[PDB]
């Protein structure tokens, strides 16, 4: 007998998943496989890093200057994280941010990965049977990240694509009004920013709208910015640590101490397995329990010194942001124009590793039946693993995502043709 | 506006060892510290293996580099390379009495997190689990802050060193149900901190046979394994099993688990290496995912698979540590009879759990905060109070070797002669 979280606590949607993995593409002996370009991961970029390691082989020696450090390493488990490692991250974050804004790294505390950071800022912000407010639709591994162990609610902002899926007051106001009628106190809006699968950077305008909205609750406002290195295309990206700073919000205001950061090493710069998530809050309170909390999570002090030596190389980090804007631009014009050339478009979007695609004229109705019908039709007859929008809780039927990141551009080009064949009946 | 989670100081000697740290040098009357478990004597050994073996770190697999594979590497089931290499090293250090099935293993980012997801999956909030006292004072943390889980404790008395009773488990298990708590397990530290001593087959068989009749679960959190390096022989819960005749069939077979950790013994606690083996399905599998929360660096993970795949070093990394743990605590526990205070006898650990109730004004707590200010303020060492780790009675102290020079030792041996006098 175990706990209800290890049980009856712990679907529709991984048809696709398993279905390519029981049949994977190859290039060679499985031409007729499927093609995954459901996985938000960033391998166009590699080489850069690659290469500087190989002309500065010190960092990953455990060595300093011809000096071991190893041991002093492997002590290293303080809660507070590597000192250097913060100063990088933090002047990594900056850059970013073009120098806007700059963050004190006392404020950072380092987690094990994003999904790490996601689920100690509920712990830190929320009881269990309180509830966070999220627009719709959005990465749907927040299902399980912030309320399995939390005990916490999401309650849904919807969004529509009348508006190109921007938030609303009005949307903000019912999802507030929907919360408060099912007797579950709200404690704040989660925002991702870039979105995750919008492909998005949020506006100005959403922005404020926000702030004022959450200053006029009372509640807090976690951005998670994880993307936020992979805004290639204007509109520019507009980090919330900038609008409290354009809102004219100084340490005077009482909203300033309910902003929050959320950020991650996993999308930009492509390594999610080294486990580097942070959490940055302005209230001393969130930083302190957070701090303590991620002990549960501590990020390997063999990989905070390597990250830190890397990010420490200003010439590195100026020319890897350029290098990936660079790469990700070119790669999702690609994926959009082949996309166009089988009729179909996209919600035009100038950041992420994917695109949000809209397909509404394929479906044989306006139904999430029709959705789920068009979507296996993708799976088992053009052989192409994508998202159904559903997935993501999109309110309204037809809308894929499909990644375009981790893909040889050969790959993409006979996903495209594949598609156009398809689309041809 | 926060969570209640988000809003116990004998930190006292703590703090003041930051503020006045001693130093050789400079600081020679400073605050000595031997509150702390951690393991320094061996990494020579590894600083040697890391010289003749530049290979593991460079992110290179045979010539060729790995670094987008590991960099890309987020499967919550772990680098197989490396569960391989861990579950071999767990046998050898159980001198392959037992074997793991790597499947059966889910690493977590510390003992830390395994602690604490061990108990997500076995016990619902307001359900408690039993622990031994005197413990491991971070238990009171990982198992119960966000968990909601509470401990009951399982009191241990030095009238017989401190060893597991019948009477103690079932009037712990008593004290549960007049608190209304339904008990889920009991929770056991083999070798224990902080008595420094391995658990014997009589207490092993008797909390197998308790929970076996209370039906509820046994974890035993075995980081300390591998630092047992004098008889009685470290047994591990594995071979009770083994020993009880406990096949698959067994209904108390799949209510065991292991906790383990390679922060104490190899001395990698930045790392953050840590454990759960567990013979149920469900177990394995619920904490697999809960792993995502916690998972351990494929840098780190591939640098440990090449480390510990290297049955030389392992062999011989196992050996040193207990030569040079053994000669350490001998040091401590001869110097500190020649200030006529005694130890209770151990065998493993990077400590030694000390009798110094003789010198308390009191039989009472308030002598035992006595006695330790002095020894703060006065001889200038951070020892940890007994109270601290729950103990029921007055006057033990947690003293640690394992992170002192030799030199240092000496010097606290002989402050604290003095201050005896
Ligand atoms: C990919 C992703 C995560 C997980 O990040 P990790 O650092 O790999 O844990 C969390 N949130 C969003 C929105 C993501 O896209
Ligand atoms: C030191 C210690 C821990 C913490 O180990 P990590 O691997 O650093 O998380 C857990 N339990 C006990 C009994 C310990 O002594």
């Amino acid at each position: 007998m175990l706990s209800r979280n290890a049980t009856f606590n712990s679907s529709s949607y991984f048809l696709g998943w398993q279905e390519y993995e029981k049949n994977p593409y190859h290039e060679v002996h499985n031409t007729n496989g499927i093609i995954q370009m459901g996985l938000a991961e960033n391998q166009l970029c590699f080489d850069l890093l690659e290469s500087w390691l190989a002309k500065n082989p010190e960092a990953a020696a455990f060595k300093k200057n011809g000096e071991s450090i190893f041991a002093e390493l492997a002590l290293f488990q303080d809660y507070h994280g590597l000192p250097a490692f913060k100063k990088a991250m933090v002047d990594f974050m900056a850059e970013i941010r073009g120098n806007k804004v700059t963050f004190d790294p006392n404020h950072l505390v380092l987690t094990a990965g994003a999904t790490s950071a996601n689920e100690t800022f509920i712990f830190c912000l929320a009881d269990p049977g309180e509830a966070v407010l999220i627009p719709t639709p959005y990465y749907p591994g927040f299902d399980r990240d912030l309320k399995w162990r939390t005990g916490v609610e999401i309650v849904p902002i919807h969004c529509t694509s009348s508006n190109g899926f921007q938030i609303t007051e009005t949307a903000l106001e019912e999802a507030y009004q929907e919360a408060e009628k099912r007797n579950l106190r709200v404690k704040g809006v989660l925002v991702t920013n870039p979105s995750n699968p919008l492909g998005t950077t949020m506006t100005r305008n959403e922005l404020y709208l926000l702030l004022s909205f959450v200053e006029d609750k009372g509640i807090h406002l976690i951005s998670d910015e994880i993307y936020s290195g992979t805004a290639f295309s204007s509109p520019s990206f507009i980090s919330v640590m900038e609008v409290l700073k354009d809102r004219n919000c100084d340490e005077n205001s009482e909203v300033w101490q309910r902003v929050h950061v959320v950020y991650s090493l996993s999308k930009d710069l492509g390594l999610p397995g080294f486990r580097v998530g942070a959490i940055y809050s302005n209230d001393d309170m969130v930083v302190a329990a957070a701090t303590k909390m991620s002990s549960f999570g501590l990020v390997s002090s063999q990989t905070q010194h390597l990250l830190s030596a890397m990010l420490s190389d200003k010439k590195l980090t100026k020319n890897y942001i350029a290098e990936n804007h660079k790469r990700l631009k070119q790669r999702q014009k690609k994926l959009v124009s082949g996309l166009q050339k089988s009729g179909i478009s996209c919600l035009n979007g100038n950041a992420g590793l994917f695109c949000w695609v809209d397909m509404r004229h394929l479906l044989r109705s306006n139904t999430f039946e029709a959705e789920m019908e068009l979507w296996k039709k993708i799976v088992y007859e053009v052989h192409l693993n994508i998202s159904p929008g559903s997935s993501c809780h999109c309110t309204e039927p037809g809308w894929f995502r499909v990644c375009f990141a981790n893909l040889p551009e050969r790959t993409l080009d006979l996903a495209m043709q594949r598609l156009k064949a398809f689309v041809g009946e």
